[PDB]
C-alpha cells in the first residue's frame, strides 16, 4: 500500500526526468537511476522549508509534506535491501553542525553515514567524496564531483550511490553471439536466446515488451521495443499516457526467440535545468530556504545536482552504477530482435532502479582505454 506507492510515484518522477533527459540530450544513449535522484533530492528535501520544501514534495513526487513520514517512506526501501547495494552520504563543511532533527532523520531512516570535510580544500575533499563514490560502484562511477564545483563557500554534499550486479536467471550462450545489423545500419555483437519470458503485446504503443528476470532476485530488466525502426522518440512521448505498472501487468510467460545487443552505456548530466522544468526551480535561487540543514543561520542554497550512471548487459547478466551529488552552498516462437533503438527499465517487482534508452550502436574500430 506505503510500498505501492512509492513505486508509482518513483516511476511517474522516472518518466518525467527520461522526458527532460532526452530532449537536452536527443542522440544519446541516456542512462540514470530515478532512484538514486529521488532519494538524494529527498535527503535535501529534510532540510528545507516553505515554498522551497513544497516545491521538493510535489516535484519529487513524496509521500506528503511531513519530513517524518517522507523520511519513514524511503527507509523502508534501503531497509529491504540491507545483488543491490545503495548507500547515502553526507559531507560537511568542518566545523559546521548538522541541525538534531535533519542528522537523526538522514542517519535512522536514509540510514546515511556522515563525515566533516575541509571544502576549502576543495582537490582533497573532491577526492574524499568521490573516493567513497568509487567504493560504492565497483569503481564505476569516477569522479562524480569535480573539485572545481566545490569551494570556501560549499558547506555540504549530499550523495546517493546505487550499484547492480545480477545474473540472468536464463543466461546467453557467449558461442552463439554473433555480429548482426543494428538499424540507426552497423554491425554490432548480437546475444540470442530462446526461452519462456514475460511478454507483451502493446498495440496502443506501437511496441512490445520483454522481462528478462534476475536469478535471485524479484529484479528484471523490462525492455519496450517500437513496432518500428525510427519509432523510438513517438514510444517515448506515449510512455506518458501510460505507467509502468500498466506496462508490466500486461505481460504474460511465453516462448520468446530473442536478440539482445551486448552493449555499454555510461552518462553524465548536471540536474538542475532538468529539475528547474519539472517546478523545483527555487532551491537554486537566492530564495532558496534550506534552514533546517545546519545550525548556522547562513542562508544556503543548491549549487549543482551531479548525476552519472552506467550500465553493461552481456551473457551473463547486467552490472549497473549510479550516483547523485548535490552540492549546497552558502549564499554568496514469438521474435523479439531489439536491433533498433528501444528503452529499458531495471525494475523490482514497477519500481524502476535504472533508465535508459539504446539510441546509437557502433562496434569501436580503434583500441582505446
Amino acid at each position: 500500500a506505503a510500498h505501492q506507492e512509492f513505486a508509482r510515484r518513483l516511476a511517474l518522477f522516472s518518466i518525467n526526468v527520461y522526458g527532460k533527459l532526452s530532449g537536452q540530450k536527443p542522440g544519446e544513449n541516456i542512462v540514470f537511476s530515478p532512484f538514486s535522484i529521488q532519494t538524494c533530492a529527498a535527503m535535501a528535501r529534510l532540510g528545507a522549508e516553505n515554498e522551497t520544501a513544497t516545491q521538493l514534495d510535489q516535484g519529487l513526487g513524496l509521500a506528503s509534506s511531513d519530513p517524518e513520514q517522507i523520511a519513514h517512506s524511503f527507509h523502508q526501501v534501503l531497509a529491504a535491501y540491507q545483488i543491490l547495494r545503495i548507500a547515502n552520504k553526507i559531507f560537511v563543511m568542518d566545523g559546521y553542525q548538522l541541525r538534531q532533527e535533519f542528522d537523526q532523520l538522514l542517519s535512522k531512516q536514509f540510514l546515511s553515514a556522515a563525515q566533516s570535510v575541509d571544502f576549502s580544500k576543495n582537490v582533497q575533499a573532491a577526492a574524499t567524496i568521490n573516493n567513497w563514490v568509487e567504493q560504492r560502484t565497483n569503481h564505476l562511477i569516477k569522479d562524480l564531483v569535480p573539485a572545481d564545483v566545490l569551494n570556501s563557500e560549499s558547506r555540504l554534499v549530499l550523495v546517493n550511490a546505487i550499484h547492480f550486479k545480477g545474473t540472468w536467471q536464463h543466461q546467453f550462450a557467449k558461442h552463439l553471439t554473433r555480429p548482426d545489423t543494428f538499424h540507426l545500419t552497423v554491425q554490432v555483437p548480437m546475444m540470442s536466446l530462446k526461452e519462456r519470458f514475460r511478454y507483451a503485446d502493446l498495440p496502443a504503443l506501437d511496441a512490445m515488451a520483454l522481462e528478462l528476470p534476475y536469478k535471485d532476485s524479484d529484479l528484471s530488466m523490462l525492455i519496450v521495443l517500437p513496432n518500428t525502426k525510427t519509432g523510438l522518440p513517438a514510444l517515448e512521448e506515449k510512455l506518458r499516457l501510460t505507467t509502468l505498472s500498466q506496462i508490466t501487468q500486461s505481460l504474460y510467460e511465453t516462448k520468446v526467440a530473442l536478440k539482445l545487443p551486448r552493449f555499454k552505456a555510461e552518462f553524465q548530466v548536471e540536474l538542475s535545468e532538468v529539475f528547474q522544468k519539472l517546478g523545483m526551480s527555487r532551491m537554486f535561487s537566492d530564495q532558496a530556504e534550506f534552514g533546517k540543514m545546519l545550525q548556522s543561520p547562513e542562508p544556503l542554497k543548491v549549487s549543482a545536482i551531479i548525476h552519472k550512471a552506467f550500465i553493461e548487459v552481456n551473457e551473463e547478466g547486467t552490472e549497473a552504477a549510479a550516483a547523485t551529488g548535490m552540492a549546497v552552498r552558502r549564499k554568496r516462437p514469438i521474435e523479439f530482435f531489439a536491433d533498433h533503438p528501444f528503452t529499458y527499465v531495471l525494475v523490482h517487482q514497477d519500481l524502476p532502479l535504472f533508465w535508459g534508452s539504446v539510441v546509437r550502436l557502433e562496434e569501436n574500430t580503434f583500441a582505446s582505454s
